[PDB]
Protein backbone atom coordinates (compact mmCIF):
# COMPACT_ATOMS: atom_id res chain seq x y z
CA UNK A 1 0.00 0.00 0.00
CA UNK A 2 1.75 3.10 -1.32
CA UNK A 3 0.97 6.75 -1.81
CA UNK A 4 2.38 8.73 -4.71
CA UNK A 5 4.69 11.72 -4.24
CA UNK A 6 6.75 13.89 -6.57
CA UNK A 7 10.19 15.36 -5.98
CA UNK A 8 11.70 17.91 -8.37
CA UNK A 9 15.33 18.98 -8.51
CA UNK A 10 16.19 22.05 -10.58
CA UNK A 11 19.73 21.16 -11.63
CA UNK A 12 21.78 23.61 -13.69
CA UNK A 13 25.41 23.11 -14.84
CA UNK A 14 26.93 24.66 -11.70
CA UNK A 15 24.13 24.81 -9.16
CA UNK A 16 20.98 23.19 -7.77
CA UNK A 17 17.86 24.83 -6.35
CA UNK A 18 16.78 23.63 -2.94
CA UNK A 19 14.00 24.74 -0.65
CA UNK A 20 14.07 25.21 3.11
CA UNK A 21 10.96 23.56 4.55
CA UNK A 22 9.40 26.13 6.83
CA UNK A 23 6.67 24.22 8.67
CA UNK A 24 5.20 20.76 9.06
CA UNK A 25 6.92 17.43 8.50
CA UNK A 26 10.63 17.77 7.77
CA UNK A 27 10.73 21.48 8.62
CA UNK A 28 14.27 22.82 8.95
CA UNK A 29 15.70 20.68 6.14
CA UNK A 30 16.52 21.60 2.57
CA UNK A 31 14.99 19.46 -0.14
CA UNK A 32 13.79 19.49 -3.71
CA UNK A 33 10.27 20.65 -4.36
CA UNK A 34 7.34 18.25 -4.33
CA UNK A 35 4.55 16.60 -2.44
CA UNK A 36 1.48 14.39 -2.59
CA UNK A 37 0.02 13.61 -6.00
CA UNK A 38 -3.68 14.43 -6.10
CA UNK A 39 -6.52 12.71 -7.86
CA UNK A 40 -7.17 14.07 -11.32
CA UNK A 41 -3.54 14.91 -12.17
CA UNK A 42 -0.74 12.89 -13.71
CA UNK A 43 2.35 12.29 -11.59
CA UNK A 44 4.21 14.81 -13.73
CA UNK A 45 1.30 17.27 -13.47
CA UNK A 46 1.59 16.90 -9.71
CA UNK A 47 5.32 17.59 -9.97
CA UNK A 48 4.85 20.85 -11.91
CA UNK A 49 2.02 21.93 -9.62
CA UNK A 50 4.14 21.35 -6.51
CA UNK A 51 7.16 23.08 -8.05
CA UNK A 52 5.02 26.12 -8.92
CA UNK A 53 3.20 26.23 -5.57
CA UNK A 54 6.42 26.05 -3.59
CA UNK A 55 8.78 28.15 -5.75
CA UNK A 56 6.68 30.04 -8.33
CA UNK A 57 8.56 28.30 -11.15
CA UNK A 58 7.11 26.59 -14.20
CA UNK A 59 9.14 24.44 -16.53
CA UNK A 60 9.18 23.54 -20.20
CA UNK A 61 10.28 19.94 -19.62
CA UNK A 62 10.54 17.65 -16.62
CA UNK A 63 12.56 14.43 -16.99
CA UNK A 64 12.00 11.30 -14.92
CA UNK A 65 15.25 10.59 -13.10
CA UNK A 66 14.31 8.20 -10.29
CA UNK A 67 11.83 6.48 -8.03
CA UNK A 68 12.33 5.96 -4.30
CA UNK A 69 10.13 4.06 -1.86
CA UNK A 70 10.15 5.22 1.75
CA UNK A 71 8.96 3.21 4.71
CA UNK A 72 8.51 4.72 8.15
CA UNK A 73 8.26 2.40 11.14
CA UNK A 74 4.65 2.25 12.33
CA UNK A 75 3.24 4.12 9.31
CA UNK A 76 0.84 2.03 7.16
CA UNK A 77 1.35 3.94 3.87
CA UNK A 78 4.62 3.85 1.97
CA UNK A 79 5.87 6.87 0.03
CA UNK A 80 6.32 6.09 -3.65
CA UNK A 81 8.32 9.10 -4.83
CA UNK A 82 8.84 9.93 -8.48
CA UNK A 83 11.94 12.09 -8.88
CA UNK A 84 12.23 14.56 -11.76
CA UNK A 85 14.98 16.71 -13.14
CA UNK A 86 14.96 19.98 -15.06
CA UNK A 87 17.56 22.52 -16.13
CA UNK A 88 15.59 25.18 -18.04
CA UNK A 89 13.19 26.98 -15.70
CA UNK A 90 10.67 29.76 -16.34
CA UNK A 91 10.62 32.60 -13.84
CA UNK A 92 12.66 33.42 -10.78
CA UNK A 93 12.21 31.27 -7.66
CA UNK A 94 10.39 33.02 -4.83
CA UNK A 95 9.47 32.04 -1.29
CA UNK A 96 6.16 30.35 -0.50
CA UNK A 97 4.45 29.61 2.79
CA UNK A 98 6.07 26.15 2.54
CA UNK A 99 9.56 26.62 1.08
CA UNK A 100 12.28 29.24 1.05
CA UNK A 101 14.31 28.58 -2.14
CA UNK A 102 18.06 29.07 -2.50
CA UNK A 103 20.69 28.18 -5.06
CA UNK A 104 23.64 25.96 -4.11
CA UNK A 105 26.94 25.29 -5.83
CA UNK A 106 27.19 21.57 -6.56
CA UNK A 107 30.16 21.16 -4.21
CA UNK A 108 28.31 23.00 -1.42
CA UNK A 109 25.07 21.00 -1.18
CA UNK A 110 24.12 21.14 2.52
CA UNK A 111 23.84 17.39 3.03
CA UNK A 112 23.95 17.63 6.82
CA UNK A 113 20.78 19.80 6.72
CA UNK A 114 19.01 17.58 4.19
CA UNK A 115 17.11 14.35 4.62
CA UNK A 116 19.70 11.57 5.17
CA UNK A 117 18.65 9.53 2.15
CA UNK A 118 19.75 12.40 -0.09
CA UNK A 119 23.42 11.71 0.71
CA UNK A 120 22.91 8.29 -0.80
CA UNK A 121 21.00 9.12 -3.94
CA UNK A 122 21.90 12.71 -4.80
CA UNK A 123 25.25 11.61 -6.33
CA UNK A 124 23.41 9.41 -8.82
CA UNK A 125 21.18 12.38 -9.64
CA UNK A 126 24.26 14.57 -10.11
CA UNK A 127 25.72 12.06 -12.57
CA UNK A 128 22.45 12.09 -14.53
CA UNK A 129 21.98 8.38 -13.92
CA UNK A 130 18.51 6.94 -13.42
CA UNK A 131 18.02 5.05 -10.17
CA UNK A 132 15.66 3.08 -7.97
CA UNK A 133 15.86 3.45 -4.21
CA UNK A 134 14.28 2.11 -1.05
CA UNK A 135 14.82 3.66 2.41
CA UNK A 136 13.35 2.42 5.71
CA UNK A 137 13.33 5.16 8.32
CA UNK A 138 12.72 5.05 12.07
CA UNK A 139 11.56 8.52 12.87
CA UNK A 140 13.07 11.27 10.76
CA UNK A 141 16.79 10.70 11.41
CA UNK A 142 17.61 6.98 11.35
CA UNK A 143 17.77 4.87 8.21
CA UNK A 144 17.44 1.22 9.22
CA UNK A 145 17.60 -0.34 5.75
CA UNK A 146 18.12 0.82 2.22
CA UNK A 147 18.65 -0.35 -1.32
CA UNK A 148 19.91 1.72 -4.21
CA UNK A 149 20.56 0.74 -7.83
CA UNK A 150 20.88 2.37 -11.24
CA UNK A 151 18.18 1.52 -13.81
CA UNK A 152 17.64 1.75 -17.56
CA UNK A 153 14.00 2.75 -17.13
CA UNK A 154 12.71 4.67 -14.10
C1 LIG B 1 9.51 18.27 -0.53
O1 LIG B 1 10.22 17.18 0.02
C2 LIG B 1 9.85 15.88 -0.39
C3 LIG B 1 8.83 15.60 -1.49
C4 LIG B 1 8.53 14.35 -1.82
C5 LIG B 1 9.21 13.18 -1.12
C6 LIG B 1 10.10 13.42 -0.17
C7 LIG B 1 10.44 14.87 0.20
C8 LIG B 1 11.41 15.23 1.31
C9 LIG B 1 10.47 15.29 2.53
C10 LIG B 1 10.01 13.90 2.95
O2 LIG B 1 8.90 13.65 3.24
N1 LIG B 1 10.99 12.88 2.95
C11 LIG B 1 12.29 13.33 2.55
C12 LIG B 1 12.49 14.19 1.57
C13 LIG B 1 13.65 13.90 0.60
O3 LIG B 1 14.38 14.69 0.12
C14 LIG B 1 13.87 12.46 0.25
C15 LIG B 1 13.12 11.57 1.22
C16 LIG B 1 13.15 12.09 2.62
Amino acid sequence: ASRLYTLVLVLQPQRVLLGMKKRGFGAGRWNGFGGKVQEGETIEDGARRELQEESGLTVDALHKVGQIVFEFVGEPELMDVHVFCTDSIQGTPVESDEMRPCWFQLDQIPFKDMWPDDSYWFPLLLQKKKFHGYFKFQGQDTILDYTLREVDTV
